[PDB]
RNA sequence: CAUGAGGAUUACCCAUG
RNA sequence: CAUGAGGAUUACCCAUG
RNA sequence: CAUGAGGAUUACCCAUG
RNA sequence: CAUGAGGAUUACCCAUG
């Protein structure tokens, strides 16, 4: 076994899919990118830290671009129009069993589940009422 | 769309699921709590803000109760080894559209969907290896 | 669902009843008044607020007007003769469980019900003895 | 009329309840306990002064303990844990005739009677949503 | 109950509506918002306070924006070429019971009623003659 | 040709309409008032003016008295119990077309439809909920 | 290290403790 | 934030810690 | 907090009281 | 002239730039 495997990070149904792979482990940041021009590519880093005598915490951010190609000097390069960044952390007690774990998992999944509150308003520029 | 509405942030098969209702919209910042002793409950918290003239950005928590050797009802300290804290927030340029906001979703779903990399290693206790 | 509706305050049996209806709810103060000029209506106000990491504390206030005409620089106005004031605060530990806090609300009302010690005293003008 | 009597707190039907009975008069302040350690008991103060030349003031507070999980006649700290606390303050204008303190003692009936927004939210473990 | 809703705030008939949802109501100051890019979107805001003893002020806020695309380099954001902004501000003395606040609104629609003397200026980048 | 005429302000069917009329049109700020005592009457003004090169500025305000009689020392004059003021600042840029002008007085007429969450909230006395 | 419905051009910065 | 059988013209003020 | 037919890039900025 | 969820007794007054 090994986790660091590449994953599908946007599924638009087998085409136009977009796939991230292993970059980078320096400095024990786990990072992945998309096959992009490093200007343009989609990007997730994952870190853990045993942050407290009793808590570990997970750092975990994605970089979602909007790609375009500008013009500078008179010459076209591949360039991002603006990113959108996702920042989050998550603090488990080191007296988590594995299957106090699962559960942090599914709340996770259940949260952002097509239809379920948070994800409709992101998606529709709106807030919660 | 009036959003603000019950949904199942645990999804256990239909037996055992965990439901999350509406509990508090004081400040703008809407709440879900599962229907357990405030120490105990699954917690949901998620509001929009204008961060700065060029972003939009969403600040979404999830409180996740440690559910093995639990005495439900009862009072277990301290409250830190008992608890795990989901704080997530999400950054999202004023230029983008329904559609980039659609595609932003699909990129926290795709991040932990089951099998991927970042859920397993948190399932399981893990970094990345 | 949502709790934040309008309900009959004082009932004086379907004729002449005081209701009260939901009127605002910023900075996180939920608010009711009754169908009045704002200088002779009835008021309750309440908020929640986590005011200990262990705590949780509600404030609720309620103004009962006497309500009268009065003549200001030749003019009549409507205007209030007095108000009685009503404010309760309730801590509750966040250990308490939904039955324990049912527990809670049938005191209250126990403790107000017609014929009890004070109830009797306050509708007399009298104190306890 | 001597008011100083015992009374049922807590109407759970006939078979439960809770009967609530005088335990001190030391300094005009009016208690009543429930037969139990004073530590899980219910209890209840009142007191009447004049605060100020145009009011008259009454000090009710009422002590309900958590009873899930609960072992009776054990000792269970922390103490705030298990306990909750209600004060209430209830300011009268001296020109107040016992017709409108009537009315004032159905505003509190009809602020906590079943089914209304603040008793909904308080046994929900809920604010206003 | 909740007055914090979606609501059409350009009726062009059945399409082309322009429909503005809830945001944000931090702070006092509650905020609609068109869907879509938050940089080309129609905004409203509102928020009451107590201005003085005797007044109440509601501060009421829209703005209508020029749709356009701006080209830089050969990148193409979505933006409001330029906006028309609306500030209303509305005293309301406490003496104003509900009839005399229904007169109030009654005349704010009458003023822009169509064909009457203000709308058919403003519509027209004319003044009075 | 003119729109500096007469017009209905308050519409109450047929009969009780508050009509308001042409009085002055002094300094660019044209003024409408409805007949009998000046006192009592409902005043309506309206200017425009270039507040910079790109802006135009209009500055509408209304008036809405409260009618009552007033007596001071036997003696009785029409006066205005008190008044609600209404102020409010139009800025539309030189390149708004007749079509951007007439979407502009439509949003502003929208605000402002029956049912819908601004005029409800201020003919109940109330804020945002 | 800790907290922030603190910010960002996002493995950085700020405030508080 | 906490306490007061502290006050008020009641979402404020005071004293103590 | 109050006034302005004060301005704006619109919950900000200015003058006066 | 510009900004203020600044006030008013509302074509006035204030603060800031």
């Amino acid at each position: 076994a090994s986790n660091f495997t590449q994953f599908v990070l946007v599924d638009n149904g087998g085409t136009g899919d977009v796939t991230v792979a292993p970059s980078n482990f320096a400095n024990g940041v786990a990072e992945w990118i998309s096959s992009n021009s490093r200007s343009q590519a989609y990007k997730v880093t994952c870190s853990v830290r045993q942050s407290s005598a009793q808590n570990r915490k997970y750092t975990i951010k994605v970089e979602v671009p909007k790609v375009a190609t500008q013009t500078v000097g008179g010459v076209e390069l591949p360039v991002a129009a603006w990113r959108s960044y996702l920042n989050m952390e998550l603090t488990i007690p080191i007296f988590a069993t594995n299957s106090d774990c699962e559960l942090i998992v599914k709340a996770m999944q259940g949260l952002l589940k097509d239809g379920n509150p948070i994800p409709s308003a992101i998606a529709a520029n709106s807030g919660i009422y």
